[PDB]
């Protein structure tokens, strides 16, 4: 599922991503924008032969199970296929949990690149919330 701005603000916020450990729905528009471009099914595979899945672009290094990531953790306690559907639940339950494992967003390296210092109030501008 490719998300409008608005749309996937919204399920974000339903599911309690807006100011989750001081970060505005803003931070988590423009993280997804530049992860995945609000694609659900957007799947990278890294150097270290680890995997980005979904919206948010979450690593089976760490966080969960593709079966083909050796010496890996499943942190999350979820298949990597649970992270590209269109129901957002299992990407932001998730997010959660890593936005807690001590560093918070920078746990993202698009969001420490591209959104953090930025007008990210910008990404949630217009939308009925
Ligand atoms: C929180 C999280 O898993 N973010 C991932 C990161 O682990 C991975 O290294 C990167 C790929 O370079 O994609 C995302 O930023
Ligand atoms: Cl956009
Ligand atoms: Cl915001
Ligand atoms: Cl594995
Ligand atoms: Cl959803
Ligand atoms: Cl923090
Ligand atoms: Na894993």
């Amino acid at each position: 599922k490719v998300f409008g701005r608005c749309e996937l603000a919204a399920a974000m916020k339903r599911h309690g991503l807006d100011n989750y450990r001081g970060y505005s729905l803003g931070n988590w528009v423009c993280a997804a924008k530049f992860e995945s471009n609000f694609n659900t099914q957007a799947t990278n595979r890294n150097t270290d032969g680890s995997t980005d899945y979904g919206i948010l672009q979450i690593n089976s290094r760490w966080w969960c199970n593709d079966g083909r990531t050796p010496g890996s953790r499943n942190l999350c306690n979820i298949p990597c296929s649970a992270l590209l559907s269109s129901d957002i639940t299992a990407s932001v339950n998730c997010a959660k949990k890593i936005v807690s494992d001590g560093n918070g967003m920078n746990a993202w390296v698009a969001w420490r690149n591209r959104c953090k210092g930025t007008d990210v109030q910008a990404w949630i501008r217009g939308c009925r919330l």
